[PDB]
Parts: C-alpha cells; structure tokens; sequence
C-alpha cells in the first residue's frame, strides 16, 4: 500500500490495529495502534454494563510500559472510565492528551462517578490529573515521532477526532461523533486532509435517525401525556451532554402549553424559566405529578435508579430513555418488558409504569457514516463500537457501496476483541 500523501520502492511496514475493547460491542472503548515500534492507545473507557476488572478492556494483552501515546477522544466513561486505574495503577509511562473541554469535566464527572470492586479511588484521579496533557483542535502535536492533532467531533463538548501521522501513513479515528447539528453543539468537521486508514462507531449500524422534529414531539407528547394523567416522568441522562438538550426542548413546549406552568421539572445533577435544579433525594419534594431529570442515564445506580424504584410500581408513570442502552444495564433489561424488577436491595417490584425510548444519544446513522466515508474514501475502514449483529449489517452494506467503484476499492473490518487488524504500507 502506498500511502495517500506519497520508483524502486522498498521495504514493507506492517500496521497492527487490535481493539482490546468496543470489538464488535458497545463499552470500554480501547483500541491500540503498532506501526514502526511506536504504540498508541485510543480511548481508555469502562464498559457500563459490567462490573469490577470484567468493565476493563483487555490490558493483559499489552504491555503498557509500551505504550509510547495514550489518546482519549471525550469524556464519556466507556472512553475514559478506567483512565485513573491505566495511569496510576498500572506501568505506563507515556502521555496522555485529551481536549480542554475534555479534561475540565473529566475531573469532575469522574469524582461524581466514584462517588456513586473499586477499580480506582478519588485520591487516584487526583494524581492522575497531572499526567494528562491537553491539545487544542487543529493544532499539531508530536509524541516519540508520532504526530496527531483533533478535529470536532460534535456529540458532546470537547469531543474530538483525532489524526494520526507516522511516517507518512495517516489514520483518523473518529471516537463518537454526530453530524447532525445541534441546539448547543456543532456537527464534526469532514477533514479535507484525506487518511489512509478510518477507525469509526457503528453504535447505530444501519439506523435511519427519525428526523429530529419528529423525535423532539414524540419526546414531549410522551412527557406531556406522562403528567397529564398524574404520573411522575423519569428521564436518566448522563450528567452532562444531552440533558442540555432535552431541556431546551422541554422548556420551550412548557412555555408553549400554559395548562403545564404548575407542573414543575427538575435537573438533578452535580437558563430556563419553567426548570429548577435539584441537589439529591433529600431536597425533593416528590409531588406528583412532576418530571424530574436524573443521573446517570441507564439507571445502573444512583438517582435515577432511586427514582425507578421509587415510581416503577404506579402505572400513571413513566421513565423516558433518551440514550443508547448498553447490554447489561436495567435501561436495556426494561426493554423486554419484564413482569418485575429487582432492586439494587434485592427486591422485586412489579414494572407498571411506562416505558418509551426516544434516542437522542447523537450518533452517527447510516447516512451520515456512509456520506462521511464517501468524503474520505480511505482504503482501510475498521469498524468498532457497536454491537455484533449492527456492526456486521453496517459492514455489508458499506462494502456494496463500493464494489462497482473502479476509482478505490475500500476494505471495512470489524474484528472481534483482541483481534488484530494488519495492514502493509511500502
Ligand atoms: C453512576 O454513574 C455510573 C455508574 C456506573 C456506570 C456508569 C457508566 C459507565 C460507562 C458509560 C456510561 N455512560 C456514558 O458515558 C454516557 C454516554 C453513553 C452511554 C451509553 C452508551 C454510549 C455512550 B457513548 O456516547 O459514549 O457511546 C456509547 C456510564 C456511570
Ligand atoms: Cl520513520
Ligand atoms: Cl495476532
Ligand atoms: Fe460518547
Ligand atoms: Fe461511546
């Protein structure tokens, strides 16, 4: 392969790309990169829907004391979770760059999720803060020969996508990314420098979002009929990103049906005219019929899960999931609609109340994958983070988008866990 930048030519380079997590699923984002003895680490996440060691990705397959560049693509846990137990618990010794935006919250989402089988301490993130270095976007660095810099991603604040170049090969991985402009959030940039390799989500596969005016009233007809019969709604978010959202779109439909201005919205974390914030459980008068906004988004535990409990047993109720469900969390177990729940006591309780999904997670579909790989055209796409049966659908059909194309012939992977991806470049 010669690469897209660049005669008796030479030696081969062999390029090693090998997930130790999102291979063929969703969670504990990890993706390492070999090329020319220098070795990266993309993203370092936890996966949500397991506990303890099993939430890590597979570092015993690496020797981390080899990792020349760690690289962290924004600040949700299934891409930088288990970043304090890699830098403090562990021999690595390289750097480690993430966004400004990125690191702000970081040091505060991480301390809340601690908080809320340890794998690290509050003491550990602290330490760990200083480790990290922070990059501008659109600003080149360079780390043991190794240069990268970031584009917008979109999806959240400080998401990025980061470049790579080493010795002339040029690999862009996308972390997540959305092209679908939002309220607070621009869509990610479509570098006009053209890379060798794509490293992309396949959160959605072959998904067609419904279009965003559709799913904002279906979200607030689901609300409104939620308190209209006196129930409480339960939306879990995860503390920062797509609650901003939501709540934009719920205080403009408030201001537009006056028969709602007593019914009150709460946002539970750690400016609006109809939204008050909440502080905990005990700083909450729980009045039907009311809508409260709570953490984290897949009620694995804390407020929202409190919240679930609290209110899963009155059918005038209801929860609305506005993100991705992760296998293993009681937002994806609700989805079968099971007879009963168990608490995190150990109790079972009828499921009566509603249960609605409406995705806002801000992913990439299908259209907006296959127009941002059209634009790029690289040789080599490697799809992670997505579940097997969307990541194979979504290889498939972006191979038949390129078999009569006599201009470049792409190759799309999707390997497993610890599976290695190789490619040659002369
Ligand atoms: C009490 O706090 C807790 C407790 C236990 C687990 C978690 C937890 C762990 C990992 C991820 C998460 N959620 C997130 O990062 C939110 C974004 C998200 C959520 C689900 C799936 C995906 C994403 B994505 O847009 O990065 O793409 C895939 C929470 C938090
Ligand atoms: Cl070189
Ligand atoms: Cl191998
Ligand atoms: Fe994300
Ligand atoms: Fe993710």
């Amino acid at each position: 392969l010669v690469p897209r930048g660049s005669i008796p030519a030479e030696e081969s380079d062999q390029l090693l790309i090998r997930p130790l997590g999102a291979g063929q699923e969703v969670g504990r984002s990890c993706i390492i990169l070999e090329f020319k003895g220098r070795k990266i680490m993309l993203d370092c996440g936890i996966h949500p829907g397991l506990e303890g060691m099993d939430a890590l990705p597979y570092i015993d397959l690496i020797d981390p004391a080899e990792i020349d560049l760690l690289l962290i693509s924004h600040f949700h846990l299934d891409h930088c979770g288990a970043l304090p137990w890699f830098l403090q618990k562990t021999s690595f010794k390289g750097r480690t760059f993430m966004t400004h935006a990125t690191k702000a919250i970081y040091r505060w989402l991480l301390s809340d999720y601690v908080k809320v089988d340890m794998l690290y301490t509050e003491t550990d993130l602290e330490e760990s803060m200083d480790k990290i270095e922070t990059i501008n976007f659109h600003e080149v660095k360079e780390v043991a020969g190794i240069k990268f810099w970031c584009y917008h991603a979109g999806h959240v604040l400080g998401a990025a996508m980061f470049m790579i170049e080493i010795a002339g090969v040029k690999l862009l991985y996308t972390g997540d990314f959305s092209r679908q402009e939002d309220r607070h959030l621009m869509a990610a940039e479509i570098p006009n420098i053209k890379p060798d390799i794509l490293i992309i989500e396949s959160t959605y596969g072959t998904h067609i979002h419904e279009k965003r005016e559709e799913r904002e009233a279906r979200f607030c007809n689901t609300v409104h009929d939620i308190v209209n019969r006196g129930g409480r709604g339960l939306i879990p978010v995860f503390a920062l990103g797509r609650a901003q959202e939501l709540l934009l779109i719920l205080d403009e439909y408030w201001q537009n049906h006056p028969e709602l201005h007593d019914i009150p919205i709460y946002y539970a974390s750690s400016v609006f005219k109809h939204i008050s914030n909440l502080k905990s459980m005990d700083h909450f008068d729980d009045i039907g019929p009311s809508v409260v906004m709570a953490s984290p988004g897949m009620m694995q535990s804390g407020l929202s899960r409190e919240l679930f409990e609290s209110w899963c047993t009155d059918k005038r109720n209801g929860v609305i999931i506005a993100g991705y469900c992760v296998e293993g969390t009681l937002a994806k177990h609700i989805m079968s609609e099971p007879e009963e729940i168990t608490t995190m006591s150990g109790q079972k309780l009828p499921l009566k109340m509603s249960v609605d999904y409406i995705s806002f997670s801000a992913h990439t579909d299908y259209q907006q994958t296959s127009e941002f790989i059209r634009a790029l055209k690289p040789p080599h796409v490697i799809l992670v983070h997505g579940e097997q049966n969307e990541m194979a659908r979504l290889k498939a059909a972006l191979i038949r988008e390129y078999e009569d194309n006599d201009e470049v012939h792409i190759e799309v992977h999707n390997p497993r866990n610890t599976e290695a991806v190789t490619l040659n470049f002369r």
